[PDB]
DNA sequence: GTGTGAACCACACAACACCCACACACCAG
DNA sequence: ACCTGGTGTGTGGGTGTTGTGTGGTGTTCAC
């Protein structure tokens, strides 16, 4: 109902726009953001336009610091770069989805056997003899982890925050099966070719709760 | 009396709608 | 205090749908 046309100076506005807020490129919020100054436009019209018919001219963003705000030079000039920030939500590298195993694997066999798997040596001072890891299989444990398994791991491997690595041992690895990713993982790194990361395990809804990613007039 | 010449139906493609698995999140029991 | 399940949220990478400014083009004050 009542389409408009994108004028030269609307799509100069949503380029200028995504040039400063870059790590939010891929987004849906902020172009519904552009939409306040663009009253002719909606969300997903203005997002379609940039994706689509505006990306190809980008050339340039603008450098943005740690702290997530617009740099700037010693007399007050913005920085153009042509390298893009990290977007919001990363993706699991299969290389991820294994570092992730193994250390739940290594932290539950020195919760089970009470040994150091490497070393092992025992983490008491009962003679076993327990499972030489990898000889050790998972096998139905979930638990008990600490929140001091997932902080230390994403203070390791920082890609990942503590509650995005929580939720892929939770929803993939659990859903998976630790014992049959890490199998999946090594025969494929044996055989000369590079594993893919878990896929499609997500089991969740619901009643209202509108399809997300629809930024519309009404 | 025979020619150039100054509004219905299609249709390409832009505007906009809508999709959904999951990354990252927070809380309660 | 601690683990852990239940669940909110909206990103990321799209595809699906509709409305519309410009083709045909048919006549037509006929000039
Ligand atoms: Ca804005």
């Amino acid at each position: 109902h009542n389409k408009a046309s994108f004028t030269d100076e609307e799509d100069e506005f949503i380029l200028d726009v995504v040039r400063k807020n870059p790590t939010r490129r891929t987004t849906h919020t902020l172009y519904d953001e552009i939409s306040h100054y663009v009253p002719n436009h909606t969300g997903n019209s203005i997002r379609h336009r940039f994706r689509v018919y505006l990306s190809k001219r980008l050339e340039y963003v603008y450098e943005v610091d740690k702290f997530g705000k617009l740099v700037r030079d010693d007399d007050g000039n913005l920085i153009k770069t042509k390298v893009l920030p990290p977007s919001i939500k990363r993706k699991f590298s299969a290389d991820e989805d294994y570092t992730l195993a193994i250390a739940v694997k290594k932290q539950f066999y020195r919760d089970l056997f009470q040994i150091d798997p490497d070393t092992g040596r025992s983490l008491i001072t009962v003679p076993g003899s327990e499972p030489n890891f990898a000889a050790y299989r998972t096998q139905s444990r979930r638990g008990p982890i600490a929140r001091e398994f997932f902080k230390h791991f994403a203070e390791e491997h920082a890609a990942h925050t503590e509650n995005a690595w929580r939720d892929r041992f939770r929803k993939f690895l659990l859903a998976y099966g630790i014992d049959d990713y890490i199998s999946y993982y090594e025969a494929e790194k044996a055989q000369n070719r590079e594993p893919e990361p878990m896929k499609n395990l997500t089991n969740r809804p619901r009643p209202g709760v509108p399809t997300p990613g629809n930024y519309n007039s009404a």
